[PDB]
């Protein structure tokens, strides 16, 4: 019971914010921008831990999405996006990042 | 007479809380209380910055909110102070509504 | 006469200023709230030097009275008060320390 | 001619001062002397802080004052600095509206 | 679908850009790329002062952000971080008037 | 010629600026404030290097003067102006200060 | 043609200056030029205080910005640098005076 | 071809800001000033590293110019343009200064 409830508070679940945006130096190529997974932020994390970018390089994978809400690139094309990664990718994590339900 | 001290001496006494249903994780009722002072404390200690730093630190500090507001209907903790990174990782909508709906007591 | 009047001015008198307010999270109940003694501020001063919490608890049972202008806790029961006490009770010792007539 | 040096140089022609009967210390005349600049200094060296802490320290800084102003009627101090301690153990209502009738006079 | 990864993944998909005719370089063109944010870190950490230290320091991070925004149509840098200083001393109003046009493209 | 302007430029004065004052609290009696001189300020410095008041006591026995533009203390009674010197006495330094042409 | 180079180079080409009769000092002219851009230097560097101490820097600036605007009529400095103290003992509502007379030129 | 680009990136140019002003500490004289050329801003940074004045002599005589465009002064005149260098030099440097076009 107690046991239960910790258990429901515990599990893994998803249910995350989603905003459609259209990309101008893109073509206005359609995006789907979601937030980050804790499992990403763990990741962000051990990066932090140009280490800064190499870091938001792995959140920008987990938030950037196709029209079927599913990442466009996979974790193991971290050093690939690491190359060609710049200000329009960074502008694309700052409003995924603003879908965070932040308390205040 | 007992009627004040007996108020002032309950389980509870020092929290503004309420019951709420939770109908993502099965229709439980938990209970919300406002935060301690001692966790308002944590908070602003948690809280030139990247973007992302700006956000993780404000998540981490939501999830020390979180997991003091959070109890179970016998008004007891769900978590201790010592589980607040496995919260961390699981952390998400429904954990930072609850949250919200616990901060709003205080209003 | 310089020695009366020291006397006099060293003496232990109360005079406190006393408030009453009510409680909406203990069923509307009504209390009565008094300044702190300087006998209760020099325990509160023993226990600052959690801690700043045993402290304030000093302070507000000295504060927290009945209709009856007399403390609702002992000092004797400091400890349970310490494991009951939240932002209700220094809610209400923050009310009671407005009741000090501060120079300035 | 004296006239001046006089004034100038008698006791208490440094501070502003008057006679005040206390009906609660049994009807006694003090006098009440505006701080001396030696006693201001102190009362800004005494004043993220607790709410308690916030008021204690004024307490101090307030009986700091009240010791400096508070004179016999033959304009003698009736504290040392010295016994600041000892005041603050029962400094109450009437040394405090003593303080303020004192501090009245700068007005 | 292949069509948003390959635009997420080209050449230069991280920046806005665009390609400029310089007359007074023979008519030759270069691409022009709004700064990364490795180039607007150092901008703002290169820059009581004397009127030439202010105006020599922003001369630096002018040509720091220069170096950074100046590309060959082949989307390629046409001078290194490391050669600032080279850079520095033949910096003058062409390369001034590219640094505008490039910091156009934020705006 | 640049020798006589120099001694010029460089002899003793005085010519200072003087205001005349009431003192309430000293039954209304009118006093003379002037400027203090570079001999005192050379005296000032001397004690500054309770300290400040000693100090500040050789100014306002410089600077205050009866109706007749004289200095109502001397020098020599620095020590007993020293024990009856309190805030009446330094409000009316604060204006014998205000005198001083001041640049800016 | 030499009418620049020679306006540009001439002794006091760099301060705005003046020539003034100094009726209190048995009518003898002294030229006043702008202070250097060296004696504005220490006149901020020389500017809780106690009132006297407020005054008395005051004072100290004022006799350091006097020393280097006051020149004889062949446009030499009266007083070096080295003899600020010496000054400062002296200073009174003369030179005072032309200090601000000196400061005006700027305005 | 980006062998050329960057040779042509690379050459010394000229094409400075000009800017006619009079002067009347100087009987109203014309005056060019001009940006100063990065070869002046090296020696100044020599200089740089009464040393910040000496540094600023040479830019002022990079900057100040006759009618025809040219130096007034040369830049072995330093230690004569030093002795007499004061306000007046430095609030045309000022403005010769604000000549650059400095980006934001």
């Amino acid at each position: 019971m107690s046991q239960t409830l910790k258990q429901l508070a515990m599990a893994k679940m998803a249910g995350f914010r989603h905003k459609t945006v259209v990309v101008p130096e893109w073509e206005g190529v359609k995006v789907v921008l979601r937030e980050p997974s804790g499992e990403a932020w763990l990741r962000w994390q051990e990066v932090v831990k140009h280490r800064n970018l190499c870091a938001d390089v792995v959140l920008f994978i987990d938030v950037l999405c196709d029209t079927d809400k599913q990442p466009v690139f996979s974790v193991d094309e971290e050093e690939q996006v690491r190359e060609i990664y710049g200000p329009v990718h960074s502008r694309l994590l700052k409003q995924a990042l603003d879908l965070i339900n932040n308390a205040d």
